[PDB]
């Protein structure tokens, strides 16, 4: 809406004030043409109090920093300009909580230690500044010198050509390799956890995948079963992405899985001439027993000959119905045909037998949910037992 | 109760000793100005044996550093005064495992391993000092140069400007950067562990959600359901901290997950007229098998035409009973009522629909769990039996 | 096939085109004596982007660098001559997916990610070079002294020789801190984590062998019990190399599982005369029941006066039937028999002891699956039958 | 038994090869005060080949090393000594496999983890001690200052005062920083986790009870109720040691699962006098269906007017049998005892209440179990009936 405007505002003013204040403090040379683009930000802040633990908003919306720069206030006093970055972690909290409706998490919190890390050495940087003895040099050279001894500390690479002199800037450089090293080396193993986290769903279909594999070559199994196995594999990957709807549907409640349900399967319901036009409750009593299952090409759906249970809806792939000894050809099933009514409508073993022409999906209603909805609802038998008499 | 006041003091007088020895080793002008406030902290470790492996307890209990000091014996012999540092495993022992009934454990480990890289590299600067050649320089600067090399070595930093130059510092040298590089690296990974491990409930819930909606956003689900989904789950982790109670009560014992069920259940049971005033022992059979579950606003808790099983305890929320094609809105239920009973008091089908107009809370009783109680205990179904036929 | 070499050449030429840009952008003297060379493969990139997101290799395919290198363009847009380049995400893609299906695919990734890491250090070698001031030096020094500050940073070793005096160089040794260290550090723990992954069957055989031993030693088990149970699994590890299969045939869809069991128990179908021979619709059903068990050399696989159940047919040992006393010898099972009939085409219980003279695998098909295809195929209980009564 | 002397003088004649052939392959003055001592652990490795891939064992069998040095080649040739040390690999393997009967794996693998990496440092250091310059210095600080450079180098801290001067160390020490430095870090990674795993049950008990107190905590459990609990978990971890049985069980098959149970439960069978004196077949039978149960002090084991199914028998502890209003003493039972048989001789509900006088470990035996037990063999029956009225 807006609000996110004005959240990806308060976010540029408080790296503003982030950028802003340890420079300043460094040289007081400023605050003086940077004022006009200033107090506008520290309105900003003060007139985001109302428009929203909130401790550090409020403490961070104290025009603290104008008074101490204004009256040109000594070091003890004057590191207290710093209560405006408090608004940072309130700030960080709430663009990770806004910006994840539309991105990924996970990068967003990616470019959060980023930048946390990143301003974290900028302000060391200018901390270094300040300890340094008063010498005429240029404002630039000794910016990019004092952020080239923090990159080289806190990365642990100590080059050693910057050095402390002073026992200020001693003690100075040991917390700063007690502290900084360690958090930095805590944020880059959590930028590399969550770069893995990344495409955790291609993690795991690569990881079962590459267990059944290992399983099959060990077990000398023939190169024509270890293909029909890796190419299902892929198919599975290819088309479904390694979701498993039953592991994830789980989680959800009964209300909002049904809604789930109905908008992923609303695919066969409109196919299936007789799942579509039916009364809403049929289909709700339905969409949560359609299991889908894969059947690679020229591969037996069913036999005939064994107790028979299940009745398959085709939803993407076409199956060929023949003779007990596979020399009549009977009639080719397509997308949106269903087969195994007969087993049930009747009490008969299977009548004939099933095999898949090419690389078919099919969605298996199961027995008990078969001779249920046979009974509730009898308007759907009817259709069924016209179309069970003519096959 | 005073156990951990004596506790906490011979944590003071170990880290004193940690801190002390060293100091005397290096420099042996001390021990005399500070032996008033010793000797007592010595009895305190002979006082402390009586007054609790224990092996290192009888082992650094001896009055050793005195009569090492004492004598001004060689070093070879002079090393022995660190018998008195074998305190600190069982000290830390001790302090984990009585300062763990307050607080998160998970920080208390934190604090002892910086504890402990801190005493160590005071140690190493402390050894470092004494192979450096006899200088006349103040005491405060060496050792403040001694302490920057060890945290330059141990954190891998390496700046270059203080090196060994005999061989025997060469050996000292390298025997640091063989081993106390490799504990802090060590020691800083269960660190950055420490630190993950101290939200485990939060980055459940996280994952879980963020699964979730992985899944829906792939199956391009509409915005509508993407919405009563993401704020289903605000609103688990607000009320409930995503702690599924089924999983962490399992856990526990049968006679202590009952004083667990009604210590937590109390409140529904309190405020349930039908529940409250009942005999202990009704109470103690059904707070096991009441299920929370949750409805978002304006979901169907129950149509009218189902089976009917279960009946709902309100706990926090308000639901509305309507007609079969939501016309009449009948009675308003709101917290402390029930629903549910006619189905099974009689044996009909769901008699009418019942919506949420808001989000709430529900306690769901099981279908056998309603059999077995209304069996067992008469009493109850009488109460029931005149709201059943008022309804 | 011989689409593989098609894709080795297209790696070979990518892998000339990553290592060249570079060393042609450092020094222009080349790209006139390395032109008959070149030139063919840029019409090979032209060449194969009919002979296959495919964005990468349409840009990459442009003949971008020619002119570049022709036209004696400035730094500015002699920088877009790394455009061929792009090739790199494909073909690696490419790679991966081509050639796992021989070779364990963790060790190709480990492959792909040491390639990525020096073609990295190579390209930050040479734009290393260009900043350098001129200096009249031989080309290979140069690139030696580029490439060994390029490792020293990139491994965050800092030796500390090899510095950056100009601003620009200042500049692009920070950013090479920054940058190329964090990731030499996340693609080294993927290359560790990749090397741990390389023999996980070994490593859960390890973990579960190492619990229970565990588990062993603390409850005191005694040293005669602590062999014949590490011995076995030894002997686990040995013939089946902790591979349960249970666990990874489930994966597989049931038309899949059918080819896989068939295939790894034809051995016990063949051998056993009873299997062998018989229909392929018996052993289709057979081949899914049969259930592989491990008994111990000494070991009673079947007691005289239980009720009965499970019927065992002997794959690779031998076992000896025994009195209810164990003083008459019976027979000697081998290879190739089954034992455990009467029990269940009488109803009586057990009638001798079956006892192990070795390490023997038995496949154990269990009651239900027993009395069904007794029932279901009558031609195979004739054969148990007369076998039955002599025995 | 012998074959461990013998495997323990292979390892340290294979550690001799490792720090003797480095060695001398820098200083060819050795050789010959060191060839009495040598020749002997030839033919030890020459008479290990009939003594047990094997591939380093034939390898590294032949007498390569004396004709080399013997003959002064020069270094393409010399570099040809080192085919001793590829025993090391066949060398650990053994090891690793021998010496786990007795000790903990993981401390094992750590120390072989240590013991390769000094071994390569050691390498590394005497192959850089070749490259330097001729130089009139000793060869003990020459050796020291080698070994200096190489633990800088492989520990990733480079102070930076041995640095490569020809373009030939150079080579070297980038070669170095690129292989050693990533072996050290992952060698490092691994030793971390095998400290981890060194008592994983210790652990995982740790994990468990935290996960329970941190929902206690959550829950506002009153501090009643945190204590029985925090004692019942610190219990069982004291007694049980956090290994819960049913799961390590689980993983051995039937027949030694037998052993292991017996083993374990023969203290209950020995005491209980009904267990006792029993034939081992009713024993073999019960061993397996005993569900070891932990009652708190003043907990109620079994209350008047439940069904009651289970009957329980004492093994360590003492519980107080009570009437239905708590104010009869009736008999107090100890360990040894058993209660539960009215119940089910009878039908009826439970007879009286029974309370822990003390904490008490319990074996509860099944309702399903003790209906077979009762059934299949009377004679254990018989105690019961007497037992049953007297009471
Ligand atoms: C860090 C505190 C530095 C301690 C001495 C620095 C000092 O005295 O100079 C002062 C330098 O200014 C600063 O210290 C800014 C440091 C703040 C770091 C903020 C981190 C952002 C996340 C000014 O005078
Ligand atoms: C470490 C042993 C250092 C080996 C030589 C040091 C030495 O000789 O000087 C001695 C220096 O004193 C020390 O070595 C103290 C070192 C103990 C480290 C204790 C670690 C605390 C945890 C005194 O003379
Ligand atoms: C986060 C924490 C920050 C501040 C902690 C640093 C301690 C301040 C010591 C000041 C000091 O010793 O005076 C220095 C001059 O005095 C001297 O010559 C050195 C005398 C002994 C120095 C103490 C040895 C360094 C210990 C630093 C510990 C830092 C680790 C905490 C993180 C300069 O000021
Ligand atoms: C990296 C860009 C280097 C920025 C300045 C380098 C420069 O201006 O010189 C240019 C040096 O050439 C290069 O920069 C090549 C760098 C490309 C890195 C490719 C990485 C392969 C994976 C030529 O002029
Ligand atoms: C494991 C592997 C080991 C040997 C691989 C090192 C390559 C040998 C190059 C020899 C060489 O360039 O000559 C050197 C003198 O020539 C020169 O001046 C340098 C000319 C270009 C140097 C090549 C740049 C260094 C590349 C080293 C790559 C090492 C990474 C593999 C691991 C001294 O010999
Ligand atoms: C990936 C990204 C690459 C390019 C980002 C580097 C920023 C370029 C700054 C150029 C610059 O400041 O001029 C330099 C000369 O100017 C000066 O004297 C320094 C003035 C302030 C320097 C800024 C402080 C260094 C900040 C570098 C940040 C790099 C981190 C991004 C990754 C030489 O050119
Ligand atoms: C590593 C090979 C070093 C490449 C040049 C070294 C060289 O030429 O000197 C030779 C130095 O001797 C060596 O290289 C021994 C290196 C073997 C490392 C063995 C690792 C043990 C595990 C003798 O001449
Ligand atoms: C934990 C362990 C601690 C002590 C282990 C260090 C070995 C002591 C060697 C003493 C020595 O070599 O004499 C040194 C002088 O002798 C020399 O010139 C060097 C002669 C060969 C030096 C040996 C090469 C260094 C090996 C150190 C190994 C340390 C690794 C264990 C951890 C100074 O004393
Ligand atoms: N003549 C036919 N034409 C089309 N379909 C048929 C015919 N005979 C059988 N079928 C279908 O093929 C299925 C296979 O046997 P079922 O008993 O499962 O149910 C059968 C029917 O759905
Ligand atoms: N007239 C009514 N007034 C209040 N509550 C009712 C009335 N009729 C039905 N209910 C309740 O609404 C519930 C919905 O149908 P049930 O059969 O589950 O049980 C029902 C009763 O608990
Ligand atoms: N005389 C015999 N010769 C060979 N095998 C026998 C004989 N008697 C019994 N068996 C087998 O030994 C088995 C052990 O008892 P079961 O009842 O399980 O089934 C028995 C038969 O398979
Ligand atoms: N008079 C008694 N003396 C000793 N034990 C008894 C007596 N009465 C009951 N018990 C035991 O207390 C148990 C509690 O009730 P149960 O029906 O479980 O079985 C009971 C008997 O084992």
């Amino acid at each position: 809406t807006y609000t996110l405007v004005w959240k990806v505002w308060i976010l540029a003013v408080t790296l503003y004030y982030a950028i802003r204040i340890p420079l300043t403090l460094v040289f007081p040379s400023l605050f003086s043409p940077l004022l006009p683009l200033d107090i506008l930000a520290s309105l900003a802040l003060i007139a985001d109090i109302p428009l929203d633990s909130r401790l550090p908003d409020l403490l961070a919306a104290l025009p603290l920093d104008l008074l101490v720069f204004a009256l040109h206030l000594p070091s003890p006093l004057s590191l207290l300009s710093l209560v405006r970055l408090l608004k940072l972690i309130s700030v960080q909290r709430s663009a990770t909580r806004i910006l994840s409706y539309r991105i990924n998490p996970a990068l967003l919190r990616l470019l959060s230690l980023v930048g946390f890390i990143l301003l974290a050495a900028h302000g060391i940087a200018c901390g270094w500044m300040s300890l340094q003895p008063p010498s005429e040099n240029p404002a630039g050279t000794r910016y990019l010198s004092a952020f080239y001894w923090t990159i080289t500390t806190l990365t642990t690479i100590g080059y050693g050509d910057i050095t402390p002199s002073t026992p200020t800037q001693t003690v100075y450089t040991i917390v700063i390799e007690l502290l900084g090293a360690a958090m930095y080396g805590l944020v880059i193993g959590n930028i590399a956890s969550l770069v893995s986290k990344l495409d955790a769903a291609k993690l795991l279909h690569r990881e079962r995948v590459e267990r059944v594999t290992a399983f099959l070559s060990y077990k000398r199994i023939s190169p024509e079963l270890q293909r029909r196995i890796i190419e299902y594999f892929d198919y599975l990957w290819e088309t479904r992405r390694g979701y498993e709807e039953r592991e994830v549907l789980k989680e959800l409640p009964h209300p909002l899985r049904l809604a789930v349900a109905m908008e992923i399967h609303g695919d066969v319901i409109e196919k299936v001439p007789l799942f579509k036009g039916a009364g809403e409750e049929f289909i709700r009593d339905i969409i949560l027993h359609l299991e889908p299952v894969i059947y690679g090409p020229g591969e037996y759906i069913i036999r005939a000959g064994e107790m028979g249970s299940d009745v398959y809806f085709i939803n993407r792939g076409s199956v060929e119905v023949l003779s007990a000894d596979e020399k009549t050809r009977y009639a080719i099933l397509s997308e949106g045909q269903f087969f195994g009514e007969m087993a049930l409508i009747l009490r008969a073993p299977r009548t004939a037998t099933v095999r898949a022409r090419a690389f078919c999906d099919l969605y298996r209603l199961d027995k008990e949910t078969f001779d249920r909805i046979l009974s509730r609802y009898p308007e759907i038998a009817a259709q069924i037992q016209e179309l069970a008499v003519r096959r």
